[PDB]
């Protein structure tokens, strides 16, 4: 039987789930409260300069998942692109992530890889058995000088808290490299779609069994016209924010135009706490295969997400997790709905992770029709 | 009618010309005086470390030519790779080619691209190599990055050399440190030797190694394609075309000796020109043991492999005399870096070889004479 499907959101989560089910003969209705598709991945051109702007932040595709990589290659031309971030601090410009060039520049040395290991080991504090905090992880592995130059001020700005109050996991992620490789990402596949993510998602949305209505909020009365709802809007918003709002950081993007090359790279971090923006992005450098004389730039400022701001990074401390638990207990009592995505599950997700989870979630719904069982509320562990 | 074709050299030029004609039914005899195929592109695995070594120095494939890219992708799997050269000088490490990071780090500034343009304009003269440098980038940069390395590389002071070359390396006022601006760039997964081995794999191709060209052989063939040195072909009767040669001192490090494929040393007081750490040309492989080369530049004497053609006034006048006798040859075409006395990238060599076979095939169907050169050189 051709099931009737409501999908709330036309970002990756919605577009991908809706595409898998269209292909199996289901009638998919995809709604979005915005006047364009794409969700947080939306990009669009600026009038004046013709620069393709990544409107909700630089969106660099990177994955080790060849399945996901092949999927997006059916819907776009993926161009090579290697993210190479610079950082301004202490009247100097550095290479990130921390590598052999950064170390040799910062400490004015000409160390080989093995000499740099010994130098950083000496600066590190190996008397810390298991770093719990962001500060401890930095003091254990990179030492005070590097910590205070590149990490402390940036991290206070980004998070609104002292690094002694943030988890070690945040920094556990970042490569301390003892060679001259300055690719920001380790993933095997990496790039940017030639015509942008909007066009890519438009291709994913281009199927006979998909209708997309824009400028249309979800209304709780609708659910009864559909056999199943996939919801990628905020979990707390779905329940009227009745227990309070899940905490997020948000960003203000302050747009400006320059006639020429404003900074000469896509991403420049400002690691000093005394520079009020976290970074400056110059969007034309995300599309290096194009030429543009004019340039759209963003200064980016991090702040607590208030009622009307777009939620970007989930805070996910005990408070926020306690709040999350209360929304979970209502969710578990639902039937015929599945909460997905960054907003539906209160998790930061990369594009390729979002895509993989959407493929899985469609798969689960297909298998559950074939097994005449019930579709669960979450297809991923969130507790 | 299938022609008997003799091809001298089993590098890119010979291999590609020979495959194009083998495919069209011609009988192809390729010879090479060395004990291996591949010419100067030849690579091989060191026994001890299993590292694929670029025997005649680093070879990075780069091209804007999509026909050529597609052509090698038929014979190899091209792995992505971006050449990113570092340079040690004055107690610091920098990226090359000179870019906005080099400038900022060198002068201790936080310039934007236009601010750096104004900084370099100031430092330039306004008041040849040593001329173009001082006018365009200033004393400090010229002396740090160019003056020492140029003397070591060419064996001459820069005061003695033409504006071009440096004109070919403009300061980049952005943070892009890719050595090559070309659309396509990569390394073959199994190395150039396999890639050339596949180009040579055809029933109509016979390859003989450790085999010297002998002029007496010419009369056994309908045509010869010659990719060995043009001057040698004519017995060096007017003198030897000037080249720089290179010596490589091999060593083995257990670990990562320097942490990048190529580190240049720009100081004249450092005797090698650069150090290459070969495992960095294959970043998809992992190797605990590392093969490295300190690299030294000298005048190419009679027993040395010729690397860089000098191509200054005397050498070009000398070339001209060998051109003017090649032009009266029949049933022979001179090709390649060595046959035409030019430095040629691998992509350009492949593009010219494909065009050379094409001109030959078209010369048979039109009953026309095959020219001696298929590119201009005089
Ligand atoms: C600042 C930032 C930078 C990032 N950079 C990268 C990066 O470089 N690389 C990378 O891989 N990932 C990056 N990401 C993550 C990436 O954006 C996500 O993986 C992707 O957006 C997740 O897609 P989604 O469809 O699940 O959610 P979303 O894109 O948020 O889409 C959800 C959609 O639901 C709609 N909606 C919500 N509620 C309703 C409702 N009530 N009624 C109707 N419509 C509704 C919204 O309008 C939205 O369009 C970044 C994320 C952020 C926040
Ligand atoms: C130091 C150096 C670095 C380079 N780096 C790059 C790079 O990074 N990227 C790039 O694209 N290109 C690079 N190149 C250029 C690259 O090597 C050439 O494009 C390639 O060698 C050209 O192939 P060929 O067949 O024309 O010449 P060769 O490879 O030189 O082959 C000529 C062959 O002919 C044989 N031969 C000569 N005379 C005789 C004879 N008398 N009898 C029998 N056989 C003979 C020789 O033994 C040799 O095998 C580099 C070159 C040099 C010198
Ligand atoms: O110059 C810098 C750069 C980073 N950081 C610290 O390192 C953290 C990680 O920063 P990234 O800019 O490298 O990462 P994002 O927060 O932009 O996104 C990262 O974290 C996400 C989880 O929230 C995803 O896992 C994603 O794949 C990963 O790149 C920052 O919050 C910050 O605390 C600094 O202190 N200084
Ligand atoms: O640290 C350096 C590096 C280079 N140079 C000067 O710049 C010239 C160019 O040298 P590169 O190492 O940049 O390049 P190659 O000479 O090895 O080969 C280059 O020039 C060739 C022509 O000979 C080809 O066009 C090729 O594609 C291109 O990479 C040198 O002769 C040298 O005099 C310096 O002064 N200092």
């Amino acid at each position: 039987k051709s099931k009737k499907i409501l999908i709330v959101g036309a970002g990756f989560s919605g577009a991908v789930i809706g595409r898998q089910l269209a292909e199996k003969g289901h009638q998919v209705h995809i709604i979005d409260q915005r006047d364009h598709i794409g969700g947080n991945s939306y990009d669009a051109r600026d009038s004046e300069t013709n620069v393709m702007v990544h409107v909700y932040g630089p969106h660099i595709f990177h994955t080790d998942n060849e399945t996901v990589w092949n999927y997006i290659n059916k819907h776009a031309e993926m161009m090579p692109y290697v993210n190479r971030v610079k950082a301004t601090v202490n009247g100097q410009v550095f290479s990130l992530p921390i590598n052999l060039h950064t170390i040799n520049q910062f400490f004015s040395k000409t160390c080989s890889p093995d000499e740099a290991r010994a130098l950083i080991a000496e600066k590190g504090d190996s008397t810390i058995a298991d770093p719990q905090t962001f500060e401890e992880q930095a003091l254990r592995f990179i030492g005070k000088e590097l910590y205070e130059a590149f990490f402390k001020g940036y991290t206070i700005k980004q998070w609104g808290m002292q690094p002694s109050e943030l988890p070690a996991s945040i920094l556990k992620r970042l490569p301390v490299r003892f060679n001259y490789d300055d690719n920001y990402f380790n993933h095997k596949f990496q790039g940017m779609p030639k015509c942008g993510y909007t066009q890519m998602i438009k291709s994913i949305l281009n199927h006979e069994n998909i209708k997309v209505d824009l400028q249309r909020e979800f209304i709780v009365d609708e659910r009864t016209h559909y056999d199943h709802v996939f919801y990628s809007g905020p979990l707390d918003a779905f329940y009227g924010y009745q227990y309070g709002r899940l905490g997020y950081r948000t960003l203000d993007f302050k747009k400006f135009i320059y006639q020429g090359d404003y900074q000469g790279c896509a991403v420049m971090n400002y690691c000093s706490v005394d520079v009020p923006y976290t970074r400056i992005t110059e969007h034309k450098y995300f599309s290096p295969w194009e030429q543009h004389d004019g340039s759209v730039c963003y200064k980016e400022y991090s702040r607590a997400c208030e009622e009307n701001d777009i939620p970007y990074y989930p805070i996910r401390q005990m408070g926020e997790m306690a709040l999350l638990e209360k929304y979970l207990s209502l969710a578990e009592n639902e039937t015929n709905i599945t909460f997905v995505g960054r907003l539906g599950t209160y998790r930061y997700l990369d594009m390729d992770v979002t895509i993989a989870e959407a493929l899985k979630t469609a798969e689960v719904y297909l298998n559950s029709l074939t097994d005449n069982q019930p579709m669960p509320v979450f297809t991923v562990s969130v507790g």
